């Protein structure tokens, strides 16, 4: 499971690692969110958002993403440890 | 404006992260998989609709731009609030 190794490095990564890769992935979220509000698609983003608890395959193309995100940001964290030397 | 609220103390960032490492595990680790899963339908949303190329020239344009540099600011802190009031909930 990528996502439960994920969370054992957060929580077991320095505070300063930690701390810095969460606000990397709030930052990215906040530009992702901006970008959508700016481009003007609040309402199909909204109908695609709640198109999500329906559809089987979108669930499992959102749960690829979710890994990849975790993924990076694993070797993003694992990065920093040996920079720390 | 929020930030100036005495829960906050002028930075609901450091404020935020307190509450990830002192909250539940159980309560934290169902918080940020929901932060991951909006960045994840965030994202999977601009491949969909096929704005990649535009979204990267937005996210470079963040470097140079002071304007869009606090718009970006807003909107960690209000994802953030809403965060720490999901948490405080969950208790």
């Amino acid at each position: 499971n990528p996502l439960d190794k994920w969370n054992d490095i957060i929580f077991h990564a320095s505070k300063k690692l930690s701390k810095k890769e969460l606000e990397r992935l709030l930052e990215l979220l906040a530009l992702c969110e901006t970008f959508i509000e700016k481009e003007d698609l609040e309402e199909k983003f909204e109908s695609f958002a709640k198109a999500l608890r329906i559809d089987e395959e979108l669930q499992q193309k959102i749960e690829s993403r979710k890994t990849d995100i975790v993924i990076q940001s694993m070797a993003n964290i694992l990065s920093g440890l040996e920079h720390h030397h």
